[PDB]
């Protein structure tokens, strides 16, 4: 279970960059390096649909290297390397890179190799390329520590690995059990935190891992080590934690008043309580611009992923007594609602184009021919006004990546890596073309495992129709039809809008 | 600044060790040693109650060893030494102490340090005797660490050590702002710690203090360290914290069933979020008993410290539909109702002799007074069903102090401790027969002075009323000044008392 994430998407960090005033490469020829890359699902998918692009991945583990190349030959790619080896072999013959992904590593390894990572995030670093290092952090982290002490210190039963993780989780029930009258506070955070580690699955229980020692980095004691290297702070992944709005107008203006980032984020990370940073790091030399105004939106591509609650043609948009309802990556509650037309029509054409970017003047020409084309200015005025504090929020995405063009669902056609999931892989998700994992269940994957451009829905449903009957596949003949059928079109909707669909 | 701490009164130490059937040895001739006693404030008191004991302190700061000896030679005290020295040149010629406190110490100090205190209580200590160690604990202890690692970050400002403690301070308010509407809960736990920590003294706040690295126990570290010294638990000085009634049965059960008490109290510790024991330790060789039965508690003289919401002569006690209510240690918003005529009597009376310690048979037949001298079977009865449980509960006082024989509040009478207080001494508080401190303002102060079991209450009023008009205490009507002679006079007449009812009541009064 190699996992891809999607806030390492170097097109991500390259957005990034370009909201803070720096050039990144072109990703589509660039060169890319991942640390600790595991068996490669970070990697490969990149690989996939950038051929002109370079990729290399490291790690210490040969049966993780060992599956990456195993994929590597699967998939026919040519640009891309796994090696079995440490961080600490890497020198400056490996060359310079663009990108540099290091995720979930630098809190776990001894520090001879901490200091190695942020040495290659140096020293192997092109000029205007982008490096992350994610890591837990204090004091976030102490509530974790806690855990694993706690899940130590009642596991000296037995000796086996898979015994003790079975009275590992007899423990998280009995502190279940244990806290259920109990209306404090701490009891309230340390069910919630048995409830997250019970859900999870071995690999995470298995006491070796519970025993390893976390570098339990403060943010400023983590930058002083970058600060060695001449690495300078950019960006958090989720620029949301960067947020200071949601706070009192005097804080915020004392907060500016002292101008250095790191401290900052340091008194932000004490007061919320922050237990992992995704920290995007560039060279020092490089002048970032920390000044953000809302006409920059016209530098990116949007995705504003919101379901509206009465669809388009049972609205009429220039109604303005009547406030309109829009539930954010879903959903119900978490969600905003409008009077406006102009906001309407906006949000209505990001409903249509879910997680498929969308430029300024993409949105606001569509948006205007739902007003018959007479209100462009006015759009232009409401989404300026509104966009850039969305994006700080964390409610709108923003992406240097282009509009993609509308798949056709006649003969659905997925990816070359989702192809490839379906039919050869055991795992129940899919990377999309986002770089993020897509949950699917039997009859998604067998689906996908159809979808080349070339069947169509007759024979999409037949070719699945051979796997149900030797399952494979058991869904929970006349009534397995039109079953089959009516699970069809949400399908193809789900894909579309996931950006499951070339 | 040198407090008495009451949890560490080694009559406490005793009656705990009876409650699991250690015999520790006679508080009145016994040898007392306190670690790291500072100015001595938490030995001296036992120094003047008990002349016929010896006590012993040790401390590494000079300053605070010689504020120590000028209070002895101060109340003329033969009995105790006070020693500048540290820890670690205690050795087999201290001899041998019943009773051995350590109250704030070893968290503090360097391993090397904290292997000699556990070696101490064990070379150092009487064969029955009781050894406290109090100390900061895991996982509770994390949460003010990073206000520590806070502060000093956020205030790195080069060389001032006062203005540091400005800029401390402007940051733990900063922090307060920060939080005010957000509803998040750690946001409300960092409110009030650093609440806290906004109202403490300057002293705690020098980043010096701040810097100083914590052992950070967790309570099953401290007994492994304890155990290389052949010293096994006996208890917590507050012995609510170890008790399990409140969970389910089916947890109480399993927990039961591990039988080990260590991994038990650990196990607490995590789910309470502990932050700071206050252990008893005793040698190995002793036999524990853990089995604590209702009737144990005719071992012991009792306080339960309530006071009824109505008066007992405006109730009919004999009613037994009517809910009758009782506020602790306070309250009006902590209480405890019955509508038990039994338990109404046993109320009332505990209510008559507050922080004064009562037999059963002093509880029982008190109460029988109440009940028309009817009912004593069925009072005892009351008493043996419930009393036990709230001990363990924390509500009731279990002691193994006499009763004290009562004040005769014609001429009263304050202890030697508190008559130095008062006259000698700035603080506005005293420390009390049960080693507590109790708060006064300056009208109290005065009075204490005056009552030395010789001046009557017209003659202390005269005093006091010389001070007013001497300038030295003002007043209020409120908020008026009252200068006249008579009506000052008045005043103080009407303040004495409830003033003597306070002091009886708070165990200042001999
Ligand atoms: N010195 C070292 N050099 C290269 N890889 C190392 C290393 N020390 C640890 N690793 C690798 O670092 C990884 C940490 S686990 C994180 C793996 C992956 N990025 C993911 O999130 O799924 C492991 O795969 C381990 O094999
Ligand atoms: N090695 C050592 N030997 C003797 N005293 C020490 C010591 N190390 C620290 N101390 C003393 O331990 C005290 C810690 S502060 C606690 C003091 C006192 N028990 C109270 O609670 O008020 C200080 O007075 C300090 O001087």
């Amino acid at each position: 279970e190699s996992y891809p994430y999607a806030i390492t998407n170097p097109y991500h960090l390259s957005t990034l960059a370009t909201l803070f005033g720096i050039n990144a490469p072109e990703v589509e020829n660039s060169k890319i390096l991942e640390l600790g890359c595991a068996a490669g699902g970070n990697l490969i998918p990149h690989a996939v649909l950038y051929p002109n692009a370079h990729f290399v991945g490291v790690d210490l583990s040969k049966v993780q290297i060992d599956e990456a190349n195993k994929n590597v030959r699967a998939l026919g790619l040519k640009n891309i390397e796994f090696h079995h080896c440490s961080i600490t072999d890497i020198d400056d013959s490996f060359g310079k890179f663009d990108y540099i992904i290091c995720h979930g590593v630098i809190s776990w390894v001894p520090k001879i190799v901490r200091d190695k990572i942020f040495k290659v995030c140096n020293r192997n670093l092109s000029t205007n390329g982008i490096a992350y290092i994610s890591y837990n952090t204090l004091p976030g982290w102490n509530m974790v520590r806690t855990i694993r002490d706690m899940m130590l210190y009642h596991s000296s039963s037995f000796t086996n690995i898979r015994d003790r993780i079975a009275q590992s989780r007899l423990l998280l029930e009995f502190v279940k059990d244990s806290l259920e009258h109990s209306k404090t506070p701490y009891a309230e955070v340390l069910k919630t935190e048995a409830g997250l580690l019970a859900k999870q699955t071995d690999h995470y229980l298995r006491h070796d891992h519970l025993e390893e020692e976390n570098a339990q980095f403060y943010f400023h004691e983590f930058m002083n080590e970058a600060r060695k290297h001449n690495l300078q702070y950019l960006a958090d992944c989720n620029i949301s934690t960067m947020y200071l709005g949601n706070m009192p107008p005097k804080v915020v203006e004392q907060l500016k008043a002292v101008n250095d980032i790191v401290r900052t984020e340091q008194y932000m990370d004490f007061i919320t309580n922050r237990r992992f940073r995704t920290t995007l790091l560039c060279h020092n030399d490089l002048k970032i611009n920390r000044n953000i105004n809302n006409d920059d939106i016209k530098k990116f591509n949007i995705i504003f992923n919101v379901i509206p609650e009465k669809p388009l043609k049972e609205v009429d948009l220039n109604n303005a007594t009547e406030n309109l309802q829009f539930f954010l990556n879903g959903n119900k509650e978490s969600n905003l609602s409008t009077t406006s037309p102009y906001m309407k029509a906006i949000l209505y054409t990001f409903s249509e184009n879910l997680n498929n970017p969308l430029s300024f003047k993409q949105v606001t020409s569509e948006a205007n021919t739902k007003l018959n084309n007479t209100k462009l200015n006015e759009i232009k005025n409401e989404l300026l006004n509104n966009a850039m504090k969305l994006v700080l929020q964390g409610y709108i995405s923003i992406t240097n990546q282009k509009h993609r063009s509308k798949p056709v669902l006649d003969k659905p056609k997925t990816t070359q890596m989702v192809i490839y999931q379906a039919k050869y892989t055991p795992s129940m998700w899919v990377t999309n073309l986002k770089h993020e994992p897509i949950g699917v269940n039997f009859f998604e994957k067998f689906a996908l495992r159809y979808m080349d451009g070339r069947n169509d829905k007759k024979a999409i449903i037949e070719a699945i129709l051979g796997h149900v009957e030797k399952g494979e596949l058991t869904l929970s003949k006349e009534e397995i039809r039109k079953e089959l059928e009516s699970l069809f079109t949400p399908m193809i909707e789900k894909f579309c809008s996931n950006a499951l669909l070339v």
